[PDB]
């Protein structure tokens, strides 16, 4: 079963992210540029968007909290959404970002 | 439980919606530009993204309906899609955008 | 019941994609410019997005294959998310690509 992780956090935090997930085996993702409003009315932030066996996504919501936490407004936010399909093009194969 | 909504709708009714949202308790969105095709052979979007509370789902879906409705063609489209995780990157609390 | 389709591309894959999917009666999509990572270190993709019926899913998948398999590395993935609700704030009615 697959899951996908969608985290949106402050722009300059992507490197920091993708190292840390790298560290534990997580590199394939995909990344797109969008405007916060809530907490002119928004700040860009980037929506960082990775699909991965369920076994996986504890540990890479650890890792991306652990890094972009800071414990003041503004850190961030991370959900987790059902995948009934994960489909690598090229084979057909699953497509999983923990490989 | 938590739940994801997507609303496609024109770029001049995001000021429009967002208040209609902010007078029900509703504040924190995520806005992104994006072409639409369907009904060159494109117009552009914006694609309004959030995370709420299952029981806060249908009065926001229905105030969005009504500042957009008009009953013509491209008053756009909403999409609800179950969430199993909504963190808060900050403090581990869930991230609820009815509070 | 509707599912959600999202589907990663390179760029200039979006045209033979919409054609093919128009062949097979599915035409209302939205798409956005993401940078994908994985597999500078990365590449500019497209994020083509459709909700449809869930028994017009599997030829939707095969067609987008069917044009994008090379049998070569960054050929794209796909993956297949449950929607709850699929609403046409026109009528209310549902919003089906696959009509």
């Amino acid at each position: 079963p697959m899951k996908k992780i969608e985290a949106i956090v402050k722009p300059f935090k992507l490197d920091d992210v993708r190292e840390a997930l790298t560290e534990i085996g997580i590199t394939g993702m995909t990344v797109s540029e969008v405007k916060g409003f809530g907490r002119v009315d928004f700040l860009p932030k980037i929506k960082i968007e990775l699909v991965l066996a369920d076994d996986a996504v504890e540990r890479a919501i650890d890792v991306i909290v652990e890094v972009a936490r800071s414990g003041k407004i503004g850190d961030g936010k991370i959900f987790v959404l059902p995948v009934e399909e994960a489909i690598r093009i090229r084979t057909g194969e699953r497509s999983d970002a923990a490989v």
